[PDB]
């Protein structure tokens, strides 16, 4: 299928369990369904409970 699924694998959230949408731009993990981001830094993917970040949700009213 071409690419390198094994640099990849399946990153899912530690709480909702949900697969994490990858930006590879700047290594990036967001549940689209909490709007919540996690961090890749330097290779390693912090992934837990409350070291997830606020990112930019849905628009307000």
């Amino acid at each position: 299928m071409s690419l390198d699924p094994q640099l990849l694998e399946v990153l899912a959230c530690p709480k909702d369990k949900g697969p994490l949408r990858y930006l590879e731009s700047e290594q990036l993990l967001v549940n689209e369904r909490l709007n919540l981001a996690y961090r890749i830094d330097d290779g390693i993917p912090v992934l837990l409970i409350d070291e997830a970040t606020e990112w930019t949700p849905n628009n307000l009213e």
